[PDB]
C-alpha cells in the first residue's frame, strides 16, 4: 500500500493504489484506500485493512454527527485531534497486529490565506501528529520510494492538475519497488483512486483521468 | 519466484521469472533463474538467491567433473541423486532462512522412446526427489498458481512452441497472483527467460520469441 | 473445505463440500457448509465447524429479527456490516483456534441493474470485507486451488447453469489438490451442496443436479 | 500413508497407497512406497518420504553388499537386525521432524516348514521390532484403519489372490478414514502398489490384478 | 473409555465399557456410562470422569426443567442445542484437563417415518455437534477401533437384540485394542451397560442379556482364533 | 509390563507378562520379555521395548565372550557388575525417554549352600543393584501389584511348582490392576512366559503348564 | 531531541530543536517543542512525540482550568506538583515505549526577589522534580551535550540576549554530537524555536533573531 | 551510511559518506569507505565499521595475492565471487550484529566494449551478488533514499563529471532523510569522498572538485 | 573511568583517573591506567580492571616482541591494527562483561611533518579504530563530559603544558558529572596520572604539576563559582 497527499496552492490532492496482500499473495486488486470525510476532508488509510476501513467509517461519521448537533463543523484543528484520539485507541491492538495509519488531506475554510489553505496531517501509531509543511506526505509500505519520487518532483506541482499527475507518478514509483503497492492495470482497466480538494470541496477524480495520466507515464518511460 | 516445467512431444521447456524480492521491496528486476546444467539438463532453482545460485554453479561443474574423470556422463538418474544430496546437505540452514529448491529438466538420451524422453524432476527441502509423471512441475512461491494455470492448459501443449507458450502463460498466471513472481515487463523489456531441451541438445530460448507470445497473452486478457 | 461463489448474470451460485476433519482423519462426510440465510442471502462458513455453525445460525436469526421489527429487510450493506461485526467479534478466540471464515453470496433488490445485481462478499479474520467485483471468490483451504481454477473457467460463465457447473468443477479441482476437501463421492452418492440465487430469491439445488455435474466432469476427466 | 502386509499360505503379500502430502496438500499421486529388498523381501516405509526412500535404497545395497562379500545371504534374523540399526540410527533426526517407519515382509528360506516361511517385521521410532505372530500388520497414519479391517477380513485370506484382494480392500478402508493415505483412482489408473512373495521369489503385482480387485471392492461398497 | 451407539428399524441403542483408569492404573471397573436421560434420550460420556458425570447429571435436569415449564418437552433439535452449548461452554476447562465428549442417541417421536426416528449425535470439544447419517458412532479412547468393527458389522444390525449385539462386540473390539476400555469381566461379572430407544421409550438393557452376548462374542472369538493361525 | 522373579527352595523362577503399549494403544500381545542370559542366568527387562531387547542381547552375548576367551564362567557379581554397568551407560538416554530396567535371577554354581544358591537382583536406573533378601522381586509398571500380592502369596512356595503357581498369581494381580500389564489371553491362548532355574541350568517352563495354573488361578477368582 | 533552559538576571530563556526521528530516519524537519503554558511559564518535551504534544496541550488546559475556577493562577510550586504528577500517571505507559519527559520553565511573579523570580524545574520518568540552582538544564537525547556546552558558556549570560545566544549554541553543541537532534537547516530556513519569560510574562522569540545568532556560531566555528 | 555507485560513459564512480554511529551518537566525522581495490576496482561497505574494514583491507590482499602468484589479474567474474565467499563467510557474526555490506565498482579491460565495460556488483548479507543493469546502485542506511534520487538524476550522466555530480547529489538525499548519513560538513570542510574508474584505472577523486559539487548542491537547494 | 588524549603542537598527552568501583562502591582510589607501551605510545584503558589490565601488559609485550625479532620497531599502523585485533578477540568475553577498550596516543616518527606526528586512536569494542583528526578524544564511562569540555577547551592547547592542563581540566570535568571517575584527591594527595610524548619518547608527567594544575584548577572553579549564581 502507498497512499501520497500534497499541497498545491489552493487545495490537495491524495490519491491511493488498489492492493490488498495476504503475505506475498495478492488478495485484493480493485480497494478503495481513499474517502472523503467530509466536504473539506479526505482520509488514505494503511495497514490492516479491516482497522483502516473501520477507521474512516467511524471518522466520518463522527464529523457529521458533530455537524448536526452543534450546527457547524469541527474546526480542522478539531478534526485532527478526533482523528488523534482514535488511532491511539487502537495501539493496543496495533501492537498485537491491527495497526493502521491514516494519512488526513483538507482544505481549511477558515484559514486567513485561501491559496495556502491546503492541509496535510501525517500520523504515528500512537497517535501523534504533525501538519506537513513540506508540500507532501505518504503513508504505507511504498511511502519512502514516494516521498523519494515527490521531492524529485513536487516543484512541478503548480496547480491541482500537475497536483494529481505527480501524486500518479509517485504512486507509479512505489509500485515500481514495492510489491505490495499495485502499478496501474492496463489490461484490467484498473487505477489508483484520488480525491481533490479546494475551496469548491472535496470531490472524486474521475478514473478516464487517471488513466490519462497513467498511460502517458508508462509511455514516458517507455 | 515461479519456475515452471512441462513436457511437450519429444521435449521438455523451463521457464522462469526474472523477480527477486527483500521482503516487500523489488531487489531484482532481470535474475536469469534458469540453468542449463549440460548438454541434455537444465535446472531452476527457487528461495534464497545466494544459495539458489551456488547450487545451479557447483551441480554443473560436478555433472561435468564426472563426465571428464570418467568419460561419459552421468545417467539421468544419477544426475538427479547428486542434486538430492546436495538438497540433503543444506537442510540445517534451509531451516535457519537459506532454503533453496530446485526444479530439474531434461532429456534422456538412454530413454527407450524419444517423444517420451523428456523428464522431469521436483526436490522438498529434504532432498525427496519425484520425477513428474503428470507432464508439468512448478517450484517457487508462485508455483500452486502456476500449475494450477497449467492444469487448465496442458491440454493444449503438443510441441515445442505450445508447450513454450503454456510455460510462459502459467508464469504470466503466477505473477497476477503472486506479488514475489514478476510479470513481463513492458516498458523495460524484461521477459521470463527459458531453455528448451530436446534429441539436439539444451537451448537458451530466444527473448524475441518469449515477447512476442507475452504480448499475445496480454492481448488476449485485454 | 472448499466453498465457492460466483457471479453470473442476474445472479449468484454458491456451493460447498461436505468433508470434515479431525487432524488428518475424516471426521464428516456430509456435512452442509452453505445456507440460505434470507430470501436473496446465502452464506457459506469454513475453519471450526462450532464456530462456522454458529455464526451461520445466529447471522440468519439477526437479519430476520431485524426484518420483523422493522417492517423492512436490512439493506445489503447493512447485512455486510453485521457479518463483519460478527467476525471481528471472535478475532480473540479465533487466535486461539476457534476460527471461522464466511463467504457471502447474495442478490441485492435495491441495485439498479438486475443482471447485475449479485453479489459476493468475502471476509479476513479481523472483520475486514470486500465486495468481489472479478465475478467469484472461495474461501477455506482448497480456495487457492479453486480460485485458480475458476480463473481459467470463468469466461463459461454466461448464466445460472453454466455457473452452477464452473463451481462444481472448482470445487472438484480444490479436493483433487486438498486433502481437507472433499471430493464427489459415487460410492456414498454424497455430493457438494449449492445455492443459487436471482430475482426470485435463494432455492436449494438439487442433489440430482450437483450429482449429474460431478459424474460428468469425472467421466470427462477420465 | 498406508502400508499393509499380510500372511498366506507359502507366502506374504505387502501393499502401499500412492499419496504424498505436505501438510493438507496433496503433493504425489503415483508414489511407489513398496520395494523388493532382495529376491525374498519387500519393505514399506512410511513418514518423511526422503528418509524413506533413502532407507529403502541403502538397505537393499547394504543386504547385496553382505552377499557379495560373504557369499550368502544374510540369515532372515540378521536382515531384520540390520534394519532396526537403521532405523535406531535416525532417532535423533526423526525426532527433528525426519522420521521414517519400515514394514518388513519376507519368505525365509532357512524356515523349517515352507508353508510358514512368511515373515511379517514391524519397526517402532527407536529400533524395537516384532515378528507379527497374528498374520498381518501396517504401517502409517492409516494403519490403524487397516488393523481393523483386516481384523474383520483375515479369515478370508487362503492364498495369495485372496490374500491380495484383502490388503487392497485394507488400503481401500484406510483412504476412507485417513485423508493422508490415497484411494484408487479410477479417472487418472493409479492404484496401490504390491509385492507377493513365495517360495519362488518377491514378485511385483501386476497393475491389471489390483485394478480389478479395487474396482470389485468398489462395486461391492456401491 | 469407548461409549458406541447404533441406529437400527424402530430403534437406537447405546452402551458403554465399565473402565475407570488413572494414567496406567486401573481405577474403576463397574462405571456407569450411559445415561437416560429423558424418556426418548440417551447420553454417554467419555472424558474426565468428574466432568462426564456432571454433564449428564445437569443435561438431565435442564430437560426435564423445561418440560416442566413449559408443558412440553424440547424438540429433538433444541436437546442437541442444549448439550452442545453445555460442552462449548467447558472449552477452556477442557484444555486445562477437564475434557469430556458426549454421545447423544434418541427417538423422535416427532420425525416423519417411525422406522428411521432413530438419532445418534456427536460432539466435537468445541460444541460442534453433527446428527449421524450412517447408522452408528463412538466415543472414547477406543472409538477409533470400535467404528472400525462397526463399519464391518453394522450390515448385520436387522433390530433391537441384533444392535445390542453389534454393539457390544464394538466394545469388545475397543477393549482388544484399547487398554483405557474394559472389556467383559467373567470372573467378576461385570459387562458393558446399554440403552435401548423406541416409539416406546428408553430402557435400560438388563444384565442377563448382555451377559450372554458378551460370552457367546468371546466363545465366538476363541473357536474363531483355534480354526486360523 | 510386569516381570517376577522369586526364590523357591533349590533355584528360582522368572516370569513376565506378554503385553507392549504405545500410549493407551495396546500394540503387541505376545512379547517375550524373560530371556535365558546362560545355563544358570535370566534377565527380564522392562521399560522402552528397543532398548530391553539391545540389553538381554548384549548382555548374554558379553557374558558368554568372557566364558569362551578365559576358559571360565564370570562370578556372580561379576554378572551383577556388568549388567549394572551397562545400565548406568545407558543414563542420559533413558533420560530422554529410553528408559529400560533389568531384574536378574540366577543360580549360583560357586554358592556354599545350594538350597539357597538362587539370586535375585534389582536395578535401578542409575545401574545401583540390590540382592534381594526377601525372595522376591519385581519389575515394571505393575510391580507394585505384584510385590504386595507375592508378599501375601510368598509363605506358600514350598518347591518349584509353588513358586512357578506364585509368580503366575503375582503377573495375574498385576494385569488386574494394570492396564499395562497383560493378563492370560483365553481366547488366543496367550500366557505369561516363564524361566526357572536350578542346580541343572536354566529351563523355559513349557507354556502348557503356565495356561493350566492361569486357568486354575481363574477359576479360584470366580 | 535537545530542549534547553537557563535563567538569565529578570528571567528564563527556553529553546528546543526541531527535529523529529523514527529510528535513524528524519521523519520531521520543523517539530515546535516548546509551548507557552500559561502567561509566566514554558514547557518543552522530550521523548515519545504523541505523548509529548498531549502533555504540554493537557497541562496547559489544567493550569487555566484553576484559574478560571478559582480566580486566581496556581503558585509555581503547584504547577510544578500538577506536572510531576502527570508524568507519574504515564509511568507504566512510558516503560512500554511511551515516555516523555518534561522541562519547565517559568518566572514566580509571588517570588521575593525579582531579579531571581526565574526558575527551571527538571523532571525523572517517575514524576521526580527538582528546581535547578545551577542556572541551567536540559532535556532529551542531545540535553548531556547541550549541559556540558552550556557549563564552559554559562558564565557569559548577563541578560537576555546572551542567554538566548548561549541556548541556541547548546543546542547547536547537541545537534553536532547527537543526530537525533537537528542543528540550524539554513537552506529550509528552520531554526530552534524559543520562549523568554521575564516580569512582563512568557513572549515567542521571533525566528529572525535566533537565525542571526544561529549563523553566527556557525561562522564563529568557521 | 551510504555509498553510491554509477555508470557513465567509459568509467564507474563510486563515493560514500563520512558519518560514524554509536546509536544516536555521531562517532566519527571524517570515516573513509570508498577504496580502490585493484588498478580497476573500488569497494565501498556498509554496517559494522570494524567488519566493513576488514573486508576492504583482505579483499584488496587477495586480489593482489592471486595476481602475484599468477601473473595475471584475476577476471572481473573471479573478483566477484571472491568477495561473494568474504560476505558468505561472515553470516554466522552478521546474524550477531557483525554485518557488513559491500557495494563493488570497476572496470572491466577484457569486456567486449570499452563503453560498456563499467560495473556495479551489489551483495546481501548471504553473498548473493548481483551485477546492476540499471546504471546505478547503493548500500547502507540511506541506500534507499539515494537511489531514488539517483532514479530521477540519472537520465542527465552524459560523462564523468556529470555522473560524479548526481553521485554526490544521490548522498546529499541520504543525508537529509537518513540521519546515519552525513551530509557536507561546510564548517569543517569535510566532504564524501568518490572514486573514478576508466580505461586509465581506478583514480581518487580530489576533495576541491567534490566541495564545488556540494557547495553547488547546496547552493541550488537555498 | 575516565582516559583522555590530546595532541598539541610536536607531540601528545594522554591522563587518566585513578578510580575504580564495585556498583556504587569505590573500590580503587590509585589506580593507574596510562601505560607507557614503547618508546613513542601510549595505552589507556577503560572498563574491566582484569582484562584493561591484561591487555595493556600483553599488547607492550607483542610490541617489543617484535622489535627484538625483526630489529626494528613496528609501524604505527601496524601497532594499531595489533591492539584492534586484541580487541576484537575479545568479544565474545566482552559481551559477557568482560568488555575493555582502548585509547591509544603516540609519536609516529616515521610521520612526515613533526609538529603534527602525534597521534591518536580510539578503538570500538568490536575492535573498529579510528585516527583522530580532530585533536582529541577519550574512552570511558565519563568520556563525553570529557569530550564537550575539550571542544570548549582545546584552542588554548598550544604547547606541552597547556594540553596537559586542558587533560587535567578535562578529567576533573567528567569526575564533576560522573561518579565513576574520580577528582583530585586533596586529602590524599592523589592526582590523575599523565604521559606525554614528543620527538624524545614518552614520558611519565611528574605528580607535582599534575598536583599543581589539579589545585589551580580547582581554586577557578571556586572563583567562578562565588562570581556566578
Amino acid at each position: 500500500t502507498t497512499i501520497v497527499a500534497l499541497k498545491y496552492p489552493g487545495g490537495v490532492v491524495m490519491a491511493g493504489d488498489r492492493r490488498s496482500t495476504q503475505g506475498n499473495m495478492i488478495s485484493g486488486r480493485d480497494v478503495r484506500k481513499v474517502y472523503i470525510t467530509d466536504d473539506y476532508t479526505a482520509t488514505g488509510i494503511a495497514g490492516t485493512a479491516a482497522v483502516a476501513v473501520e477507521f474512516a467509517r467511524l471518522y466520518a461519521v463522527e464529523l457529521e454527527h458533530y455537524e448536526k448537533l452543534e450546527g457547524v463543523p469541527l474546526t480542522f484543528a478539531g478534526k485532527i485531534n478526533r482523528l488523534a484520539i482514535m488511532v491511539r485507541g487502537n495501539l493496543a491492538a496495533a501492537m498485537q497486529g491491527l495497526l493502521a495509519l491514516p494519512l488526513l488531506a483538507g482544505y481549511d475554510i477558515h484559514a486567513s490565506d485561501p491559496q495556502s489553505a491546503g492541509r496535510i496531517v501525517s500520523f504515528d501509531a500512537a497517535g501523534g501528529w504533525n501538519i506537513e509543511e513540506e508540500g507532501y506526505q505518504a503513508v504505507g509500505s511504498g511511502s519512502l520510494f514516494a516521498k523519494s519520487s515527490m521531492k524529485k518532483l513536487y516543484s512541478q506541482v503548480t496547480d491541482g492538475d500537475s497536483g494529481l499527475r505527480v501524486a500518479v507518478e509517485a504512486l507509479y514509483d512505489a509500485a515500481d519497488d514495492d510489491s505490495a503497492t499495485g502499478g496501474p492495470d492496463l489490461v484490467r482497466g484498473i487505477f489508483p483512486t484520488a480525491v481533490i480538494i479546494d475551496a469548491d470541496g472535496a470531490v472524486d477524480v474521475p478514473e478516464s483521468r487517471i488513466a490519462e495520466l497513467a498511460r502517458a507515464i508508462i509511455e514516458s518511460r517507455s
